[PDB]
């Protein structure tokens, strides 16, 4: 089963300048529970936004040119990378914004954050037809000393 990761502000927006500008460790730390003991697949601009291996996760990075650091695996195509995870239950794409347009196709299920906050972005999420896709679990956070904006944890499943 494949899964998408993302979190989102408003009008989809999900990076600037290859970073994400915002700052919510609320959700750094929904991310790590869900992604934990899992293989994640990246994009090799995400890989080189987040900056070294995410601890505790296979890592795999997509990337048409030869991989640079062995401490993560390196893939040249969708279903290379697929291959590369094995038999687990739950395969957990990580961004950005190419990677999460070819594997929404496959995807099962969605764990989206949404948070309040107006970004001036240049990398969107895919649209996705509402259509498609049931809640099945969502959770509403206000605003906090640690979370500068309100935030709402959605997790969605294929219909
Ligand atoms: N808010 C969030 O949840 C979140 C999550 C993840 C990322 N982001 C943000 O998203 C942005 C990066 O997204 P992005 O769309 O620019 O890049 P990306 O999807 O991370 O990486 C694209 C790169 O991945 C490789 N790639 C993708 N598909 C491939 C395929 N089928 N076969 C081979 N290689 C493939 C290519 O690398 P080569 O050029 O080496 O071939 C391509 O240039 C950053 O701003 C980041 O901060 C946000
Ligand atoms: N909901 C969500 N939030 C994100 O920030 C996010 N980020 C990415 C890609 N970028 C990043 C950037 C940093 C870290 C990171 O530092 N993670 C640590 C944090 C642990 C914690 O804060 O508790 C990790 O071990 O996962 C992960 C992904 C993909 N999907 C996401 N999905
Ligand atoms: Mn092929
Ligand atoms: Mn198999
Ligand atoms: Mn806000």
């Amino acid at each position: 089963m494949i899964s998408l990761i993302a979190a989102l502000a408003v009008d989809r927006v999900i990076g600037m300048e290859n970073a994400m500008p915002w700052n919510l460790p609320a959700d750094l730390a929904w991310f790590k529970r869900n992604t934990l003991n899992k293989p994640v697949i990246m994009g090799r601009h995400t890989w080189e936004s987040i900056g070294r291996p995410l601890p505790g996760r296979k890592n795999i990075i997509l990337s048409s040119q030869p991989g640079t650091d062995d401490r993560v695996t390196w893939v040249k195509s969708v279903d290379e990378a697929i291959a590369a995870c094995g038999d687990v239950p739950e395969i957990m794409v990580i961004g950005g914004g190419r990677v999460y347009e070819q594997f929404l196709p496959k995807a099962q299920k969605l764990y989206l954050t949404h948070i309040d906050a107006e970004v001036e972005g240049d990398t969107h999420f895919p649209d996705y037809e509402p259509d498609d896709w049931e809640s099945v679990f969502s959770e509403f956070h206000d605003a906090d000393a640690q979370n500068s904006h309100s935030y709402c944890f959605e997790i969605l499943e294929r219909r």
